[PDB]
């Protein structure tokens, strides 16, 4: 089934086609000439992709907060319906990263629904920031770091009825970002808690199984304000160190200190093997999770120049999981998914531009202009029209959200929905 | 009327009369020896005070979730009770501020339960950061300084009846805190967003009492990612010259730049005659409204050192509001305000204790050692005894926390009041 | 010429068939966006940018300094080396000068300027460093000292930079100093503001009548408590206190982390105080490096309020532009030449904004458009129009390979001794 | 002496009565609270910090240097004012040599620090500058650098280091390195840090059974995009590859924006790599001012870490405490005098936290009274138990008014010729 009918994508393309042809054989040449085969640069963009997150598909909220737009999804079924628009234009996020308990559903439908789709699932996300409704212990206090016996075993177990709905679903990973802290000085006791978040991993790590990864995500700060528990890439390397090969560090844009070198971070964790993925986002102040590269584009391309780079290097075994970890809150989401996803891939192909013989000639030589001066010619490059042809060539739409705007699909879901 | 049983504030304070006599005989001898009176300084601090939130009386939360504790108020009338405990354990916090919508109610019956319970009120908040049920234009692009004619004048409605709440209550100043900004670059006209808004805070100005103050309060960000329009103080100055002599900035201090010397910013608006008022509290990262002095207690201690130094050189007519600003996410709500309230008085007190003529000798002479000392030893005093002793003076607890868990009174609401139930912050729709 | 023609044209030539094909391809994009590639170009050849004298020499830490080969002699070998940026680039016919690190004959300076083809911005005042023979030292301060002496020796030393600045060519001071504190109490925050504003008075009073005075905000360094012009609103403070001829300057690397500067410019802009800006990029604090080597997108979304305020009609508007970088690493002249550039490129960028789309995406509150407006213009690849401006002003289409290929580095190598102490 | 026994008898009696009525109400106060007041001075007593040879003289900026009168030139000049800071505190009876820039005869530096009553910390190296007739330049790096040549020179300068150390009795090496980048490309962030590790193993090989490498991260400066050892993950990474006598030194003022310090203490010492402390104060970057002068409730809580680390009885806990700061407004050793005293202030207070109560506030999440039992023993004016150790130990009550009373900076100042009168 296509969210999006394909005679509205067969005519937003053709409209589009002519220019795109122009555009796509001018940089095809400049690239040439540049020694650098398009086709080779395009056949490669098509192949990357990157999870949407289900709770960005829906309108988010601050603490002030929530202005809702119309045919908002009720439930994770509309939004596996919305992310399915998303893939159909960009073809660059084919899997889903599910919440629980938000997005709870008898696993078996929400399999089905995704298969039906054309949609698969990434990481499971567990969620122990927030009580449901009859929980006998509450993480007011934290979870798995919890002075309570009780409240730490009810968050492990809570973890592994996430990996239960993972495997019913096809998803091979267990994400836990968790908000475990203090807010004054005093509260907690930082290497007590810490040695009891180990502890209570470690029983989740016991349960992983041996065809899951674990990712522990680290946060400076918020909803904790004092102390967080994992609160950078230091203390996730210990984690993951301490637990095991199966787990590993995943790293979210904005969850860093100000003018942090968040690709430094990168670089270090994949030096050590402990890299296990990415929650993409821009942000100019705190954790924004605004749309990838809206803030600072080129800070995105030098997280993914790391990511060339270890290629380049020739380390082996790294397939890092990527991910979008985003609210909308004052657009369209289903749109900006696809401006971040369609970012994402932007970022990427400029890092594969760049002539990492010369840069490594530069780098040797310590010219420091003409080292970063190799870096700016890839991401000088306007490289939509590998991105256009890309989406185009696989089903896609050329102008993304031109298609979707020229659908009324938006309009169409509002009626179908409750205001 | 007493919420804390009389009986249990007399034990209380008897129970640790004989301590407190010791350390503030002991002070008093110290200070006695730098030449300082204390009597002097209790006198004043006795007369210190500060406006407690109404919404810091209920458990806070974060847009990742709430977690509600026993007995939590139920509206306005609930949360003027448990105010009505803090002021009666601290003397400290006479007057409330309320926040409308939220606090909305019958000015006559909130007038009625603020003169029964021993309650002024301070400044009114209005409130066009949220949309509420039956509101014709939503704020999600704005308010103030929407692009929408008729949603600013909505905005501007709602603030001007928050000044007739107000002046049916005994307030006498309107706080005006917008989200307004944008989260993406190009989204906003910066230069054409603040001509709106300066223009809609015309319309709210022309409708202020001639005893009445506009405060308008800046902030970094949140809710807004990319820009907001009250950004800063420098912004926060333009609209207060623009607007005219009733319109003063208003300081909240989880509202700056990392790194940023608020102390200065402080200093500066009173040299132009633009300080409104305080919105006080502590934070680490963000706007992460905190109990005031718990996180960097020497900066609060700096801020009063300017406002002290203002007093003494008679600055007249200068009389900033005070208020709390906090949101308590993980104390009891009435605990954290206590013991806030007490960290204020606390600067404020040390504050007095600087040897003003000194300093401004070692500073006159580019001593930067013995001026920094000189502040330091006003800083290092321990000036509990002399906090204890006002408090017990005028009808307060010695030990105000330790008085309240004795009293028995969140057990106490909580029998009365509903059951509360944890939920998400609103980082997405519900599912 | 400081660059062989002969050079610059072999080097043009080894690279118009290149530019050709990039430039036509490019104008053909614009024309089908509704752009001229020819208006823009025309338009970028006349953007100018005064290079820093200071800047044309190796800078350094507090830790230390790494000098390279061909260090400038004084003033005057600085100003042949800026011959060499403008030669190639095109875009800094003016030099701005400091005082005293550049006192000399005004006379004989502004004989070396015009045999160079170059003018002179604005003049840079020094009271954060003691000269020789001082009366009074700046130790504890300058323009705002509590010893009124010291005072009125910091202003006679901006008067000085007055007169310099007359008989050269140059229309405006630039004061910035680094008066603050390194502790609480050491300084009154709102009597040293005070004397700072006595003091930069009388300096006003000194001022032709065609002449600016910018005051330069900082938010710290060199102190490290507080700091008397520590930010944009004491800085809009200070310069409507001294009259219309005083304005705020606005160096990119003088604020607080985070802070949205972009804004800062848009709020001095409309209260008509916006003297200028100090361009350099930075990732932790005022590490003055190369414009835009580290965000070229908050380089371009501050031109975009700068173009702004002509799509607005704003009167009266003409900002100054000048480079402020020290360059640790590098050739100086080489990271010059492709800083001034990458103003060029941002500034170009920001002239492709569709304005009109962008205001109707303003008023109907699409932010997803608007900032994908924005993005259309900054994504567009303007390389070939800053260097086919070059081309037909006399420049090179690649400044830096052209330099490197004309050996001018070695040569001064050879005709400057490096100090020995 | 270098201050004379007489002055600091005088000054002592002078203050003895004062100190006698607020040491005997502290102690009073402090029974109420169940402590014995003598066992915390006797701790008080035995805390020192090393005191930086870099420290006594005035420091700068990278604008200027305002040097005061009597400053020290060279070591020895340098450990006579050392001494004083020693003989009035009591709190720093060692000294932090840094190399080359006190480079001296080993045993003539033994001798010296014997005469003074002073013995030596850690040995600093220097690799990020150049130094006379040096071969290789370190402007692009050293231990990491790209040329191997210029890294076996770092590695060789190190081990000069520890040869000097092993002389003199220091018995650790801190390496503090500003290799890194300013742009971005510039370096290959995993290739500098192979380099880095491998330079550092060969240094980590000349170390004496009972010696400890310290390497010391830092966000930025001089490097102000990269730097190689830019925090605590990396260095945590270098203490565990190189080896058990590996461990990591935390300077307090080398971190990002509202960092939390305690908590990077706290999980080093759970690692066991918690070599030691660099401290200082700052509001904005690296600013290096006197400890607590601007945040001394972080001190405290830094304190805190270390005094429960003790109470906890956790293994391989033995950090090194030393200062390093600069001072360019003050006297520096008065502003030594008063850094020493606000770090034995924070230990202090620590030493008065009520464990007991404080865990069992953590066990039952009441964060309320779990802080305010920290505040009850910061809240705690422990002056006078800080003066009664000094007076017990051979101090003074009252260090910087001794200091003043005595002279001492007139009558270096009339020994030691300054640059200019
Ligand atoms: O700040 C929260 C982290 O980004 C987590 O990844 C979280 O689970 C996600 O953002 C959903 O709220
Ligand atoms: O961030 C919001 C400001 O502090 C305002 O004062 C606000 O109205 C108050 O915090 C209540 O949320
Ligand atoms: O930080 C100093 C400012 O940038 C000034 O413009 C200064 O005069 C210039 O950088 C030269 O040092
Ligand atoms: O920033 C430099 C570090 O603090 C080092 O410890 C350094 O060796 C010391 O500050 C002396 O410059
Ligand atoms: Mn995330
Ligand atoms: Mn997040
Ligand atoms: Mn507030
Ligand atoms: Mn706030
Ligand atoms: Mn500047
Ligand atoms: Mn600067
Ligand atoms: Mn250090
Ligand atoms: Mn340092």
């Amino acid at each position: 089934e296509f969210r999006i009918a394909q005679d509205v994508v067969a005519r937003e393309n053709d409209r589009r086609a002519s220019a795109l042809k122009e555009d796509y054989e001018a940089l095809g040449a400049n690239l040439a000439r540049r020694g650098v085969d398009i086709e080779a640069v395009t056949a490669k963009v098509e192949k990357f992709f990157v999870a949407v997150p289900s709770w960005g598909v829906g309108t988010g909220g601050t603490r002030f907060a929530r202005f809702p737009g119309t045919g908002e999804p009720r439930g994770i079924f509309d939004k596996l319906d919305d992310c399915a628009v998303i893939q159909q234009l960009t073809r660059a996020t084919p899997n889903v990263s599910l919440h629980i308990p938000w997005d709870k559903a008898d696993p078996k439908e929400l399999k089905a629904r995704g298969d039906a789709l054309g949609l698969g699932f990434d990481a499971m996300n567990s969620n122990t920031f927030s009580d449901a409704p009859g929980q006998a212990h509450s993480y007011k206090y934290g979870s798995l770091s919890h002075t309570n016996a009780a409240t730490r075993a009810q968050a492990v177990e809570h973890n592994l009825e996430c990996i239960e709905i993972g495997k019913a679903i096809g998803s091979k990973a267990l994400t836990v970002w968790i908000g475990d802290g203090s807010n004054f000085p005093g509260q907690s006791n930082f290497t007590r808690a810490f040695e009891r978040y180990l502890s209570a991993m470690a029983e989740i790590y016991k349960g992983l199984p041996d065809d899951w990864k674990l990712f522990s995500e680290h946060k400076m700060y918020e909803p904790a304000f004092y102390s967080t528990v994992v609160q950078d890439w230091g203390t996730n390397y210990l984690i993951a160190q301490t637990l095991g090969p199966k787990a590993q560090c995943l790293v979210d844009l904005g969850h860093h200190a100000p003018n942090t070198n968040i690709e430094m971070i990168v670089a270090r964790l994949i030096q050590f093997g402990k890299l296990g993925g990415f929650h993409f986002n821009d942000s100019k102040y705190g954790d924004d999770d605004l749309d990838a590269g809206a803030i600072e584009p080129y800070r995105l391309f030098l997280v993914f120049n790391e990511l060339v780079d270890a290629e380049a290097r020739g380390v082996k075994g790294f397939h890092p999981a990527h991910m979008i970890d985003q609210f909308h809150n004052v657009t369209d989401p289903i749109e900006s998914l696809i401006n971040s996803a369609n970012e994402i891939r932007r970022a990427y192909a400029q890092a594969l531009l760049v002539d990492r013989a010369a840069l490594s000639g530069y780098q040797e030589d310590n010219d420091a202009l003409m080292a970063t001066e190799t870096l700016k010619r890839a991401y000088r490059t306007d490289v939509e029209p590998i991105l256009a042809e890309a989406r185009r060539r696989t089903g896609g739409a050329v102008d993304p959200v031109a298609t979707y705007r020229a659908s009324g699909y938006r309009a169409r879901v509002a009626a179908e929905r409750p205001a």
